[PDB]
């Protein structure tokens, strides 16, 4: 490949990145995104320093601060942009263009060149930078002289001399993994383009294929679809967008041509867009439970993040098999028309806005998000559907970590893996109107929490610190899953619990066992803590209404149940009391995020919970959810036995559905729930349909070799479907013995015949 090559294939990049080759005259949307285009860049022009032997670019950056570098960098691609896109204010204008050659001259100058030692984050001098200055180079290679070239080439290769490691030198370099692999591999690639580098080109290309591999620690994808980050925090939703993102980009640029991604096992990747991506997509936005430290990000949302997941998607789609293709652009049209609250199109660039045009004119429909059980134990997330509603467990374990903090982001977040349980509903905006800055994170939905006050990066940054707990897992059998989390608390005050849900086609049965704490502080139970944006929404009793005065406590009287206008029902399970707080609450996204606006948020919660109290002695929970129930349903939830608790103890705990005629269980302890029986961990799921018995089964420790059931329902003599050995204990009770060795949390579905 030689000088035809690469200049089609910068042509090529620079019409990805501008989409000046798809425009639609007249068309508003294309309108509005050159607009956006045109305000960002003359908002930069606007802080250009122009003073005689500057030493920063923009007035408002200073290059010896290494974010502000990495954002005076990608002020200058986009500035770049905009003078490459027809029609935008700045496009083809020479004192614009005078201004970008003279910015990329002085950063290189004063700061980002050759002869510079790395200081502060390496992410800025190896991924920030490249990737914008390489764009930079290639946007504008008909402007650019050879020795400019020369110089910002050697820039980039200073810092990243080979895209496969990571750090400067003083650190020691490391292996890239997951979506630092793939942007490290971005810049060189298209500085390869800039520069004609074959030799860079292809073993940048050569460096993808490790990020689609399986693996079964660490980072990256996992069998069971599960993708990870930084070793112990679920990420999807952020590092795995930021993978998805970087492949579909470069996928595209290189597609027949000499460069060419040919590895046959980037299937894998494929395979992950809807065995790992799609189930975390909730009407358009990426889950909070797998976008660790992003939560407290103003303007990185699960809106953002989902919005670039389907972009790339749509961008991937392009050149898949027809039926891959056609049902990844349904599952988009579906996250897209969902949305209402926050619009793809609103804000959206240029390529963005082509993508989303193009899937409309495919005429390719909607499609829904399934109900049922996703599960993903890698990574101690479970994802649940029902009409109207989407559940996401967020847990913790010894091979999971509490949260992520770092670099002045999501210090607060310590409780976020304490058994969350988001309810995502027709309510898009739940956990993106400044939740992350208002909410109480001491009460976050669904958690068990000692009282005690947590500093800011309690238990350290970056998921260095997992619980020591016995396990957390899941396990699903058709409509009904069981998920169990032993929650040791952050902060060494001694808390733990053992907390299990039970989830329908429509309700979550929420058990609490065996809970106490060394603090010597109370300890609560959240059962909901729910955004109201400003909306004084009731809280319907059987009595009346409850909580209807701002910051009044109050508890609830004897019917056990509540109904949330516009959301759904609650009721307890037991006979403890539910406190019920209507509160206002303010704060800003400074307060989360170093580089969050000043700007304070007031929002209206609910907040539903139960008191422990001081040094609980095995203490205990258990209630349900019902995302979608009007009041008639609510107050009949507690009627007819239709939730049947089992157990639920320090050994065990268990539920069974009557309608669905399903019983699900956790287990801690050698012993019995009900007629079930197991010898050690397991989650079990199990329905007996006439002579033929139904089980799911997981082994949740992912440590033990095998696991024997004692079976309900009677005595069963073979198996229809599954592999297990049938046996028979000393009182006449039948038994299944499993093999669970490296089955790393996965489900084993088995059918019996009596
Ligand atoms: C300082 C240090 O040594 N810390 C490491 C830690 O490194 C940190 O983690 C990541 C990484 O990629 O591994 C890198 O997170 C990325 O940070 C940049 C800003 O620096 C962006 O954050 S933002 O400014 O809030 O935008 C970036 O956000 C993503 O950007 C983009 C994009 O630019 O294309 C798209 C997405 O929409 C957006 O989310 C952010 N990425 C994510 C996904 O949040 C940190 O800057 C780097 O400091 C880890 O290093 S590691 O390489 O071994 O993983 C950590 C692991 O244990 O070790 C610490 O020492
Ligand atoms: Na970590």
């Amino acid at each position: 490949p030689g000088a035809a090559e690469f200049a089609a294939l910068r042509n090529r990049w620079v019409d990805q990145i501008t989409g000046r080759n798809v425009i639609q005259a007249g068309d508003p949307d294309f309108a509005k995104a050159i607009t956006a285009l045109n305000n960002k860049a003359a908002d930069s022009l606007a802080k250009l320093d122009a003073a005689a032997g500057r030493t920063s670019v923009f007035t408002d950056l200073s290059l010896a601060k290494d974010a502000e570098m990495v954002t005076t960098y990608t002020r200058l691609s986009q500035l770049a942009t905009a003078w490459a896109t027809p029609t935008a204010a700045v496009f083809g204008d020479a004192a614009v263009l005078a201004a970008i050659k003279a910015g990329l001259a002085d950063a290189n100058t004063l700061c980002y060149n050759d002869r510079k030692e790395e200081v502060g984050n390496w992410w800025s001098w190896e991924i920030g930078v490249p990737r914008a200055l390489a764009d930079a180079m290639v946007l504008l290679h008909a402007e650019l002289s050879a020795a400019e070239r020369t110089a910002y080439c050697a820039a980039i290769d200073h810092f990243v001399p080979d895209p496969w490691l990571q750090f400067p030198p003083k650190r020691g370099k490391i292996t890239s993994v997951g979506a630092n692999r793939v942007d490290l591999c971005q810049g060189i690639i298209i500085r390869s383009l800039a520069g004609e580098d074959p030799t860079k080109l292809n073993h940048a290309v050569a460096g993808l294929s490790q990020v689609w591999q399986y693996v079964t620690s660490g980072d990256g994808i996992f069998r069971d679809g599960s993708f990870i980050q930084h070793s112990t925090t679920p990420y999807t939703g952020s590092y795995g967008v930021v993978l998805l993102t970087g492949l579909s980009k470069l996928f595209s640029l290189l597609g027949g041509t000499a460069f060419e991604v040919s590895d046959p096992t980037r299937s894998i990747f494929f395979d992950a867009v809807e065995g790992s991506f799609a189930p975390v997509m909730i009407n358009g936005a990426m889950a909070d439970a797998v976008r660790g430290r992003s939560i407290s990000r103003e303007a990185n949302t699960g809106y953002d993040l989902g919005a670039s997941a389907i972009e790339a998607i749509l961008l991937l789609a392009r050149a898949m098999d027809p039926a891959t293709a056609a049902r990844w652009r349904g599952l988009c049209a579906g996250w897209i028309a969902r949305d209402t609250y926050r619009p793809i199109l609103n804000s959206a660039s240029v390529p963005r806005t082509a993508l989303v045009k193009q899937l409309e004119a495919t005429g390719v429909a909607p499609v829904a998000e399934a109900t049922g059980h996703k599960l993903f134990p890698a990574m101690d997330r479970t994802m649940h559907r029902g009409p109207g509603w989407a559940l996401s467990l967020a847990l913790s374990s010894n091979r999971i970590a509490w949260y992520e903090c770092g670099n002045g982001e999501n210090n607060r977040g310590y409780h976020t893996g304490s058994g969350m349980t988001y309810f995502y509903t027709s309510d898009l905006g739940q956990y993106d109107d400044a939740f992350w800055a208002t909410a109480n994170y001491n009460r976050l939905p669904g958690i068990t929490v000692d009282t005690t006050p947590l500093p800011d990066k309690v238990e350290g940054q970056w998921g260095a610190a997992v619980p020591a707990d016995e396990w957390s897992g899941a396990t699903a059998l058709g409509e009904v899953a069981a998920v169990g989390q032993h929650l040791v608390g952050p902060g060494r005050t001694g808390l733990t619990a053992r907390k299990s849900w039970f989830v329908s086609g429509d309700v979550t049965v929420c058990l609490g066992a065996d809970i106490s704490t060394a603090s010597g502080a109370k300890v609560e139970t959240i059962v909901d803590h729910r955004n109201l944006h400003q909306g004084s929404n009731t809280l319907t009793t059987a009595a009346g209404t409850i909580a209807g005065t701002a910051g009044t406590v109050e508890v609830l009287g004897d019917g056990r149940w509540v109904h949330l206008e516009g959301f759904g029902g609650y009721a307890m399970l037991d006979d403890s009391p539910l406190h019920v707080l209507r509160e206002t609450r303010s704060g800003s996204w400074s307060g989360v995020n170093i580089n969050g606006s000043a700007t304070v948020q007031q929002r209206n919660f609910a907040t539903l919970y139960v008191n422990h109290g001081v040094g609980p002695v095995a203490g205990s929970y258990a209630y349900m959810v019902a995302p979608g129930a009007s009041v008639d349903l609510t107050r009949k939830l507690l009627e007819g036995n239709k939730y049947s608790v089992i157990r639920n103890d320090a050994t065990a705990q268990s539920v069974e559905f009557k309608t669905a005629k399903t019983t699900a269980a956790t287990f801690w302890k050698p012993g019995m729930a009900g007629d079930l029986g197991a010898s050690g961990p397991a989650c079990v799921v199990f329905s007996r349909h006439g002579n033929e018995l139904s089980l799911a089964v997981s082994e949740p420790t992912q440590k033990a070799a095998g696991l024997t059931l004692t079976l309900p329902e009677g005595t069963w003599s073979s198996v229809l479907e599954g592999a297990g050995t049938l046996g028979t204990d000393a009182d006449g009770r039948s038994t299944l013995t499993l093999d669970t060795t490296g089955l790393s949390g996965k489900t084993k579905l088995i059918k019996l015949k009596r």
